[PDB]
């Protein structure tokens, strides 16, 4: 298996995280390319030289941006966001033509990494969105609730993230989706503990799952679960992670996934329901900000260049 | 001694920090008192409460909107932000109605205090700006030379920081003053060590103090270390922090004294210089965007209202 996956795909969860968005100039794709290989290759070796912190990271590309820089092959499935709304209930698409996803223990070595990161890239690309992720508590969302519970755990991560045989040219590569959700904090504060219990469909202390029959219908987790055509459950690994601060606050929504569709099945469930009209009521309390499709190919792919 | 200093005036570095600044609504001063007591209240107590991660923190009160909240009485010396300018050196004056600053060793409480705290405000005051500080290394400004060294230690600090019985009615209250520092990062670390080293007046990485005769007079240590009229030295108890991303990053300024002309005094000598030209050459590296004053009183002092 020659190909070697960025480590920050499926790396396990970190205190602290840095997101930097980046748009390309015009015409630069000669040159970027390269200085690509170098930042992609230098937050490998970080995992190495920041061990002590648990370093990780990886730089993946936008999905409208993949055919200016790599014209001649593409990831089999690989596509813009896929934009969808139903009442107020509206996942947009912004796409951006660079992501790097960086990840520590310690913020002062994020802080300094970016600072090299955005010194690599010289005046070849604009950086346009910076946010930095943060573990709440006990790995909980700021509703209060653990989010991550049920990702792929070990191995299984590698085979739910990871592209492999089915894309030769790209195994190794991961399928990369981001929403900035913002929540309403003080609505969702007023409710309940047992309402709030019942969008999420865990109770909220001790995260104890529901039992099937008592998943409500319009539960967070009863609507994205899903399995395929044949029984086999549908997955992802999820990256998210807590962000912000008074101004506005809430997760920042990773999915990573060998395939695209995992996540769209998934939104579709969130966002149009079951088929009787059973959304998701989570998205009575957030409000996804932006919608960008990216894939994250192996170290290998990005290096064989200049 | 029966005023109550405030905990966050003195404390010992952290690793994070939260700096809010709220400017007040029309009127509101009746409202406002004592919901202000509340939150020093708070604010004291959680010190305990998050113990295990050295919680702390003080609310103070602008120069410029004393005398609306507390028009009976005032500290002594208290006045605005001590604006100044020569040639590109500028020090300006922008004064906010209240400063919030939060100190611990995790960012996850902070985010929660902070959440909670302008709750506490209601719709009383407005949210103007947010910075978050962090510890860069070990304890260093992001020019990569250590601050904080020759501040006052233990018991000195106390000594340094606190109004006394010199104003009876205000002791345990601080002078407060904040200055945003955006650093010019690129254009610093294109300097060779000896010069940066001679910038400052330490050595770099030892942080060794240089020898009187050695020190340069442009020096940021030679122009900041100040003795009064009968040769005492003038100090200050900093309790800065390096900020922001990579839009915008530097050092969140903050000097805390029990007389307001010792930050005065030093900022003249770095501006102005020694009176042979001699002004402060780390100026010419950063570029200070704000600049306010406050008064930090005693938990005592704020709680005897409503
Ligand atoms: C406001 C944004 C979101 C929040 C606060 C949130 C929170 C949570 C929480 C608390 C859980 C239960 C703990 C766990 O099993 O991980 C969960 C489960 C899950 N979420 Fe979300 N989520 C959000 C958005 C999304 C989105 C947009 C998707 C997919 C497009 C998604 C997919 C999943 C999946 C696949 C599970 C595991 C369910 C299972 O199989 O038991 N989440 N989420
Ligand atoms: C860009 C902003 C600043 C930076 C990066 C900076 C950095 C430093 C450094 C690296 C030191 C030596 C280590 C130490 O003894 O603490 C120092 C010392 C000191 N600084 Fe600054 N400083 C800044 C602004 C200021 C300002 C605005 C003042 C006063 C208005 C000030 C007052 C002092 C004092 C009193 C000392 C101790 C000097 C001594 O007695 O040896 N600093 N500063
Ligand atoms: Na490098
Ligand atoms: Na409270």
């Amino acid at each position: 298996n020659m190909p070697r996956e960025q480590l920050g795909v499926c790396a396990e969860g970190n205190l602290h995280s840095v997101y930097l968005m980046f748009n390309a100039n015009d015409n630069v794709e000669s040159q970027l390319r390269p200085c690509i290989a170098n930042v992609a290759q230098y937050i490998y070796e970080l995992t190495d030289q920041y061990s002590d912190s648990a370093f990780n990271g990886f730089v993946a590309i936008g999905a409208n941006y993949w055919d200016s820089l790599y014209p001649e092959s593409r990831p089999e499935m690989l596509k813009p966001f896929p934009a969808m709304q139903e009442g107020n209930r509206e996942a947009p698409a912004i796409e951006y033509d660079l992501f790097v996803h960086l990840r520590c223990d310690r913020y002062d070595i994020l802080h300094l990494v970016a600072n090299e990161i955005s010194q690599m890239f010289e005046d070849l690309v604009e950086l346009v969105e910076e946010e930095r992720g943060f573990r709440f508590m006990d790995s909980r969302d700021l509703t209060g609730f653990v989010d991550g519970t049920e990702n792929p755990k070990g191995r299984h991560r590698q085979e739910v993230a990871l592209v492999g045989s089915e894309d030769p040219e790209f195994k190794g590569g991961s399928y990369i989706h981001v929403q900035k959700y913002a929540h309403n904090l003080s609505k969702w504060h007023r409710l309940p503990l047992k309402k709030q219990e019942d969008i999420i469909g865990r109770t909220k202390q001790d995260n104890i799952e529901y039992e099937s029959e008592d998943k409500p219908l319009t539960s967070h987790i009863k609507r994205v679960n899903l399995k395929d055509e044949n029984g086999k459950s549908i997955e992802i690994l999820r990256q998210s992670m807590p962000y912000g601060s008074l101004k506005e606050q809430g997760l920042m929504f990773i999915s990573t996934c060998r395939t695209p569709d995992h996540f769209e099945k998934m939104l579709h469930s969130m966002v149009f329901g079951d088929g009787a009209g059973n959304h998701d009521h989570l998205m009575h309390f957030t409000s996804a900000l932006t919608g960008s499709s990216f894939f994250a190919p192996s170290l290998d792919f990005l290096m064989q260049f200049d």
